[PDB]
């Protein structure tokens, strides 16, 4: 399901769902000392060595692994079906997932946000701070979080279209 | 502020806010291949390496090395105050922060979450995979982000009592 267009196509369904944006998930290195908010490199794919051997040979002096699950920004009508849609995402991974604001129009402006993450240093003040073994492992362990975090979606999606309040 | 009591007491002065729970932020050991749901240590203070070397020789097949900043709960009278108190909060450093559900009183349940954290594996499949530099360096990263997510909370309690709609 590239793009996740079968699982949006879903969420989609209900007449009082529709979304105005989404994230598969993705893998990104964030330059800096923050990587709460940038990008020297993202990928909706499981990364692989060399990707990660070329932002490393960029000479950054902060450089951060981080992976993060889906993320949905959906407009919903009503708080019957906000309610449903939110103790729907929180069965299904989505741990963080809450009414952010109220569109000028008064739907609701929902966020889904995956539980799922790992936001590890690679580099700190110029110092390059994993081995080798230890980077595969992390590469291995990123590229398995933004596949599994995926599944929840797909689940999620699936217990959307049975809402009956939306 | 010992226990943010001054925050808390700042923060629950208006008549249409009540905190119920609240978190400092803190820094945990986790035990298991995900961190995000258990605990094999946990403080709400800077982490020693003796801390951690502690933890270490407990032998965990995989344990993560994670700093969350605070996180708050609260019971909000009306929209109109829950709105000002959000846009507030991701002012401060809480991004992640939203109404996840309404209580049978019809209170408003909102979380205040920080966008400051750090998950970081330090032991994966048995191997543990930072070197002694980089350990001294997470776990002064670990303190760094312990201590500074607390000032866009202080600085979060400041304004809170300024919301004239609250």
């Amino acid at each position: 399901d590239p793009g996740a267009e079968k699982v949006l196509a879903r969420i989609n369904r209900p007449s009082k769902i529709v979304s105005t944006s989404s994230c598969t998930g993705r893998i990104t290195l964030i330059e800096g000392e923050a990587h709460w908010l940038r990008v020297a490199y993202k990928t909706h794919h499981p990364i692989s060595r060399s990707e990660v051997e070329r932002v490393l040979r960029r000479g950054f002096t902060n450089l951060w692994l981080k992976v993060t699950g889906p993320i949905l920004h959906l407009r919903v009508e009503g708080w019957q079906c906000a309610k449903s849609l939110l103790e729907a995402a929180r069965r299904n991974g989505f741990k963080h997932s809450g009414v952010i604001s109220i569109a000028e129009d008064s739907r609701l402006v929902i966020e889904i946000m995956s539980s799922q993450s790992m936001s590890v240093p690679l580099v700190m003040e110029g110092a390059r701070i994993v081995g080798d073994d230890a980077l595969d492992m992390l590469i291995e362990k990123a590229n398995t979080i933004l596949v599994e975090s995926r599944i929840g979606l797909d689940t999620f999606s699936r217990e959307v279209e049975e809402l009956v309040e939306c």
